[PDB]
C-alpha cells in the first residue's frame, strides 16, 4: 500500500513511495519544501539548488530534520524515518555518507559546498530521528587493520600549514554540529574559564575568546 510522491525540481525528480497512511503528511511536506525549494535554473548551477536526485531528497531530509523536535514529538518521525530509509536504499547502498559525496563529486556535476550540505544534511537528519551511529563500521580499512593487513599511524599537524584554520573550525561546526557542537561548547568553556582564572591572560586576548 503506497501512493507515489514527487519531490521534483526542473528536469530533474525522484518519486518517495511512501506508505498510503502518511501520503497526506508526506503531500503537507512535499508543498511546503516545494515553497522552500528555489526555482529552477540551466544546470541548477546556482546557490543553493540539487544537481542530482540524492542532493535534492538530502535537502528534503534536512528540511523534514528541522521541523522534528529530538525528544518528544509526534508530527513529523514516521516521514523522516521512511525518507530516511529511502534515501539509505537508493543512494548509500551499504556505504558510508562520504563515499556518495566523493561519488557526486567526482562522476557527477556537484560542487564541494553542495555536497558538504548533503553530508550535513544525512548526519542532522540521522541524529534527529534517533538513529545514532552506534553500529560498528564495515570501513575496508579497519577491517585490514582488524585482520593484520594494515598498521596506521596517526600524525597531527601544527602551525604555518594554512594561513585560515579557523575556516576550517567553521567548516567543523557548520558541517558536523551534531557530532562536535558538544565538543567545541566544552572547549570553549574551558577556555573561557582559563583565561578567567589566568592572573593577565586578558591582556594577550585583546578582543576576547
Amino acid at each position: 500500500s503506497t501512493r507515489p510522491l514527487t519531490l521534483s525540481h526542473g528536469s530533474l525528480e525522484h518519486v518517495l513511495l511512501v506508505p498510503t497512511a502518511s501520503f497526506f503528511i508526506a503531500s503537507q511536506l512535499q508543498e511546503q519544501f516545494n515553497k522552500i525549494l528555489p526555482e529552477p535554473t540551466e544546470g541548477f548551477a546556482a546557490d543553493d539548488e540539487p544537481t542530482t536526485p540524492a542532493e535534492l531528497v538530502g535537502k528534503f531530509l534536512g528540511y523534514v530534520s528541522s521541523l522534528v523536535e529530538p525528544s518528544k514529538v509526534g508530527q513529523f518521525d514516521q516521514v523522516l524515518n521512511l525518507c530516511l530509509t529511502e534515501f539509505e536504499n537508493c543512494y548509500l547502498e551499504g556505504n558510508d555518507i562520504h563515499a556518495l559525496a566523493a561519488k557526486l563529486l567526482q562522476e557527477n556535476d556537484t560542487t564541494l559546498v553542495k555536497t558538504k550540505e548533503l553530508i550535513k544534511n544525512y548526519i542532522t537528519a540521522r541524529i534527529m530521528a534517533k538513529r545514532p551511529f552506534d553500529k560498528k563500521s564495515n570501513s575496508a580499512l579497519f577491517r585490514a587493520v582488524g585482520e593484520g593487513n594494515a598498521q596506521l599511524v596517526a600524525i597531527f599537524g601544527g602551525q604555518g600549514n594554512t594561513d585560515d584554520y579557523f575556516e576550517e573550525l567553521r567548516d567543523l561546526y557548520q558541517t558536523y554540529h551534531v557530532l562536535v557542537g558538544d565538543l567545541i561548547k566544552f572547549s570553549a568553556e574551558t577556555l573561557s574559564e582559563l583565561i578567567r582564572t589566568t592572573l593577565d591572560a586578558e591582556k594577550v586576548f585583546t578582543q576576547g575568546l
